[PDB]
């Protein structure tokens, strides 16, 4: 038996409220960050086109077994068209229930999902699509291409809710990152079938995410507020300890399906929703979420980072260091990139970046004093941003270095961050070298330029 979590908040903004997505998200944040996820129904005449030929859209399916607490990975031959995938998917669901696909109630599919995942006798496997846009299978929103668009497609080209606009919109600081981090910054396309499932996870760097269901049967979500993130992790550590073995790569972290009733039993707040076609789901920083598809559908989702998020992004990279997990990008490098563009930044952005930069500079001053007292005397400026990420990771904690690192002539090519000076080599301290991107004297005017831009 299954007891459905309480429903998450649903917002129905008017057009005035809906027009600017970042202003609207900021307004709902007090309510929505208490539930981790929320649903947004756009005003009734915001309806972007869905004009695809299912016979020309191709993608490589992925296979999924459905066993509660079984380890699965994040995704990185075979081929379906959207038509043949849809036909396989609909026949699977109608054969599974011996009913037409739409008369299966969502409550029932939900019940049956949690039954089949917990029964070891059942060996159900399903297939799904998950990838970024490609020439073989593009975004569900209109994009610019030199094909003629209808005036209705043109209406939605520059919408803030056209998710293709997210990796380039001013108020997502992720847009400032020059590094090509395609897996994180670009929209993902999700082609679902009944019971295809996304395991419990938070987004990289604790970013927000936003998900739009273009068409098809609904997507069922479970969400946990960011404040209960460690509570949830402790519950999963106890019940599925195999998922917490230290992982060699970011593409090797383990995730799993877990009944939300199990989390509720252990006092973790969980909320649910059925996302229907034309609706958005927003996940907030560090809000765990999982779910499954009710049947054949097509969704598009993207990460983003508001100024709200900057302190949490710093807190996240700290937490990655404690865990020895790889970063997707350097947070400090992104801060300094924005500082170098201060004259062009939005004034509220400049004020918030400035506050994060002050913490960064004080933390960095203290760390350099600590390593100097360990006998590291030699030093040389180094343009960390020119190194491929895997050439500038701390040997100990895997963090991506940018502000500074320690090298040692006895272990050429290796780096540690300033927390792990004692982990690099066994040579005497005068053979170590501090490699730094900026002097403290470079840094204070960078921050000052942000204060000027903000105070205007
Ligand atoms: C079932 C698919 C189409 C799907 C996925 C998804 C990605 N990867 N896998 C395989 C299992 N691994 C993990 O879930 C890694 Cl954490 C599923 N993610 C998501 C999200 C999210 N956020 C929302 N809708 N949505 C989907 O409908
Ligand atoms: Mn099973
Ligand atoms: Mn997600
Ligand atoms: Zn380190």
């Amino acid at each position: 038996m299954f007891l459905p979590p309480p429903e998450c908040p649903v917002f129905e903004p008017s057009w005035e409220e809906f027009a600017d997505p970042f202003a609207f998200i900021h307004k709902i944040r007090p309510i929505a960050e208490q539930t981790g996820i929320c649903k947004v129904r756009p005003p009734p005449d915001w309806q972007p086109p869905f004009a695809c030929d299912v016979d020309k859209l191709h993608f490589t399916p992925r296979i999924q077994r459905l066993n509660e607490l079984e380890a699965q990975t994040r995704v990185k031959a075979r081929d379906y068209t959207l038509r043949t995938f849809g036909e396989m998917a609909d026949a699977f669901k109608s054969d599974y229930f011996n009913m037409p696909v739409h008369m299966v109630p969502t409550e029932l599919v939900e019940k049956e999902f949690w039954r089949l995942v917990s029964t070891i006798e059942e060996d159900v496997t399903v297939e799904y699509g998950a990838d970024i846009a490609s020439k073989e299978f593009g975004s569900g929103f209109p994009v610019r291409d030199g094909i003629k668009l209808s005036p209705e497609e043109e209406e939605y080209l520059d919408s803030g809710w056209n998710l293709n606009n997210m990796p380039v919109m001013e108020q997502s600081v992720l847009a400032h990152i020059t590094a090509d981090i395609c897996g994180m910054k670009l929209p993902w396309l999700y082609v679902g079938m009944c019971f295809s499932s996304f395991c419990w996870h938070i987004e990289d760097h604790w970013s927000y995410s936003i998900n739009y269901l273009h068409w098809g049967e609904p997507k069922t979500w479970y969400g946990v507020p960011g404040y209960a993130a460690e509570q949830l992790e402790n519950v999963m550590k106890k019940l599925a300890p195999e998922l917490f073995v230290s992982q060699p790569d970011l593409l090797h972290q383990l995730v799993t399906i877990m009944n939300p009733n199990t989390l509720m039993t252990h006092e973790v707040p969980v909320y649910r929703t059925n996302q229907c076609a034309g609706e958005f789901v927003i996940t907030f920083p560090r809000a765990y979420h999982s779910g499954f598809n009710q049947g054949f559908n097509f969704a598009e989702a993207v990460n983003f980072c508001t100024v709200d998020w900057l302190p949490l992004g710093r807190q996240c990279v700290e937490h990655y260091r404690l865990l020895h997990r790889y970063c997707v990008f350097s947070h400090d490098e992104m801060i300094c990139k924005m500082a170098s563009k201060a004259d062009v930044l939005d004034v509220v952005v400049a004020s918030t970046v400035q506050k994060d930069m002050a913490i960064m500079i004080e933390d960095e001053k203290a760390l350099r004093e600590t390593v100097r007292k360990l006998g590291v005397i030699d030093s040389e400026r180094m343009d960390f941003e020119l190194l491929p990420d895997d050439e500038r990771q701390c040997v100990k904690c895997k963090t991506t270095c940018f502000m500074s690192a320690i090298s040692c002539s006895c272990k050429p090519g290796l780096l540690v961050c300033l927390h792990h000076v004692k982990e690099l080599c066994s040579c005497p301290p005068y053979k170590y070298k501090l490699r730094y991107r900026y002097t403290l004297d470079d840094l204070y005017p960078m921050m000052n330029a942000l204060k000027l831009r903000a105070e205007s």
